[PDB]
């Protein structure tokens, strides 16, 4: 995972998508602007996005369809999108309106996604019109060998269209908003879908436990004659000698299968320094002509929501098909309860479908797992000028700790990473409790200006001369750093010695190396991404965290509230450093302070606040002195209606962080 860096951009996008042809338009805008795009598609990324943005990190524009960003931006963790009313004109308005999320757009809609038939014509010159006439065909295809129809049944996604085709809905919308207290997954029409369905599976039509991989496996080997899929899915048909056409979806009982229809969207993410560059890149580069031409070559993308260019897409058959499905479909809500709502239809399909529960008990299930918490407010990203976090923890983006038993020196290895320009750094070595020689070898990304304090340590240096510039340089223990690959520099450091430690870190602002504190019993030093190295190593980021706040209506009085949810495996004792400037002779604050169960809190206050927190908290000023905490909800927004309990107007601050060791905040 590529993190963060000022004058360039991270872009996250599913695994199924164009992403070569997204990266190549990346190569054109660096090209012309200078700022290199580094495109990855990470695993469960829409589950991941919420978690890490939190933290200042992230992709700077993270692609998806829209019904997952409007929890995004109840979180605030989206940036507003104003684009000139020339630009707005460019793309279809209810496009526009997929990312319209309490009268703000949320992100720039990119194109229009709807599930199809796909099914071979040489297995199938003449498709089924309906669902129910499918078994009696896979009985005759299975005599030659073959099946009817195969599709993944582990996503909800695909096995809605069945459900919807009957009275199937999420959310009810009505009276221009979605009520979330109605939901219509445990319907009769949705019964009765996912009931035909479990008769397909019952009947050894279909296997439950058959997947994207295996589908699409089966389909372009010819095993099956029918698949369900999307636009992003022709390509590989193609590179496959199958003759394949796209059609619309058989209809059940009577009624056209009602795909659920996403809006691909690039969101930009509130943590980026970057915006204006994303707005810049998403605007004049990515929806264009060749820029959607350069995607849609790679995978795809269907219908896009830009106007010129879908008038050349429509004219492939395929496109026209995802239309024909489209319009028979529903938009999906871009609400903030959608994720919750997902998570519940899942597991009652899968349950529903591995035999665990009757289609009855698996829905009316669904229906009370879709439940989601209350919201108390909006978060909104808070300026700097309003308050600024900054943190040290011993998280890492690689990092790898060993032992290393008998060994006469120890190999410590930094890759050390730096935007443009030059850096100041503060490196510390510890010595560990009593004669054995250290090798410190440090990469680095950039020039630097190093303050180095190794102290009683027989210490060894490996780095570039060239880059790394010493306040106080020693003048025989060192070593030129040969020009390696990294794991090449790891192998090559080993020769010398065991690695006991070793961790990439992205613009670090200060490094604390402790020796001897090698945690449990790990003999080979292995670079795993987000390693926590425990005792081993603490540095402070230069990124600060993302702040946010809102307000909490209905409540009289101002009464600030600032929350710090710390996130998850041993005792740990969290500083909790609080500067609040200007703050008047008698001001009415509160201190949240959310955390796992084995987190205890020690607090410094530059001011006299009320203190709300978990496990339990010590004033820097007493440290022995403990005081049982309190048990808080675990949500943000369970969090903020605590906040509303104890009768906060204004939330000031609201932080996320994984594994802090201090934490400084700051509010004017
Ligand atoms: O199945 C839950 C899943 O449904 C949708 O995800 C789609 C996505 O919209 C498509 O672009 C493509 O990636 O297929 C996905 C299903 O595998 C929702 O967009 C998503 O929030 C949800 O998790
Ligand atoms: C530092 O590394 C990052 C990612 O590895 C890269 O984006 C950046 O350009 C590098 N800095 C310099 C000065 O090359």
């Amino acid at each position: 995972g590529t993190k963060i860096e000022e004058g360039k951009l991270v872009i996250w996008i599913n695994g199924d998508k164009g992403y070569n042809g997204l990266a190549e338009v990346g190569k054109k805008f660096e090209k012309d602007t200078g700022i290199k795009v580094t495109v990855e598609h990470p695993d469960k990324l829409e589950e991941k996005f919420p978690q890490v943005a939190a933290t200042g990190d992230g992709p700077d524009i993270i692609f998806w369809a829209h019904d997952r960003f409007g929890g995004y931006a109840q979180s605030g963790l989206l940036a507003e999108i104003t684009p000139a009313a020339a630009f707005q004109d460019k793309l279809y308005p209810f496009t526009w309106d997929a990312v319209r999320y309490n009268g703000k757009l949320i992100a720039y809609p990119i194109a229009v996604e709807a599930l199809s038939l796909i099914y071979n014509k040489d297995l199938l010159p003449n498709p089924p019109k309906t669902w129910e006439e499918i078994p009696a065909l896979d009985k005759e295809l299975k005599a030659k060998g073959k099946s009817a129809l195969m599709f993944n049944l582990q996503e909800p996604y695909f096995t809605w269209p069945l459900i919807a085709a009957d009275g199937g809905y999420a959310f009810k919308y009505a009276a221009g908003k979605y009520d979330i207290k109605d939901v219509g997954v445990d319907n009769a029409g949705a019964k009765a879908g996912l009931t035909f369905l479990v008769d397909l599976i019952k009947n050894k039509h279909m296997n439950a436990d058959t997947d994207y991989s295996i589908a699409e496996h089966a389909f372009n080997h010819g095993e099956t004659a029918m698949t369900i899929n999307g636009p992003w899915a022709w390509s590989n048909i193609d590179t496959s000698a199958v003759n394949y056409g796209v059609t619309v979806l058989p209809t059940f009982k009577g009624q056209p299968s009602k795909p659920f229809v996403g809006v691909l969207s690039a969101g930009i993410n509130a943590a980026s320094p970057n915006k204006e560059l994303a707005k810049e890149f998403l605007e004049n580069y990515l929806l264009t002509d060749e820029g959607l031409e350069a995607v849609n070559k790679d995978k795809p993308l269907g219908a896009v929501a830009l106007k010129s260019y879908e008038e050349e897409l429509v004219k492939d058959p395929r496109v026209a098909a995802t239309m024909e499905n489209a319009q028979k479909g529903e938009i999906m809500p871009n609400i903030p309860q959608m994720s919750a709502f997902w998570y519940a239809v899942r597991t009652a399909v899968i349950n529903a479908a591995s035999g665990r529960q009757t289609v009855d008990a698996a829905l009316a299930a669904a229906q009370t797992n879709a439940a989601a918490e209350t919201v108390h407010c909006d978060l909104q990203p808070v300026g700097p000028e309003r308050g600024e976090v900054t943190y040290t923890t011993s998280q890492v983006s690689k990092g790898c700790v060993a032992q290393a038993p008998n060994a006469i020196l120890e190999v410590h290895v930094l890759f050390l990473e730096f935007p443009t320009g030059p850096s100041q750094l503060e490196l510390t070595l510890q010595a560990s409790k009593q004669p054995r020689e250290v090798l410190l070898v440090l990469s680095v990304n950039s020039s630097v200006f190093l303050h180095l304090q190794a102290l009683g340590i027989p210490l060894h240096l490996a780095y570039n001369s060239s880059l790394v510039t010493f306040q106080e340089p020693p003048g025989v223990n060192t070593t030129e750093l040969p020009s390696f690959p990294k794991t090449q520099i790891l192998e090559w450091a080993a020769e010398r010695g065991p690695i006991t430690s070793a961790a990439e870190l992205n613009d670090p602002q200060s490094i604390l190396l402790r020796l001897g504190q090698a945690q449990g019993s790990l003999s080979f030093c292995m670079l795993e991404a987000s390693q926590d190295m425990g005792r081993t190593l603490e540095w402070r980021p230069r990124t600060p965290a993302l702040v946010r706040g809102c307000h909490l209506e209905g409540v009289a009085g101002h009464k600030e509230a600032h929350i710090l949810r710390v996130l998850p495996a041993g005792p740990r004792t969290v500083t909790v450093k609080v500067e609040l400037s200007c703050a008047p002779g008698d001001l009415d604050a509160v201190l949240i302070l959310q955390g796992p169960p084995y987190v205890s809190w020690l607090i410094d206050a530059n001011h006299n606040m009320q203190i709300w927190t978990t496990g339990e908290y010590s004033f820097k000023i007493f440290p022995e002195k403990n005081i049982r905490g309190f048990k808080l909800p675990d949500t943000p927004q369970g969090l903020l209606g605590e906040a509303r309990m104890l009768n906060a107007s204004i939330v000031a601050s609201f932080v996320e962080l994984p594994l802090a060791s201090i934490v400084s905040l700051h509010a004017s």
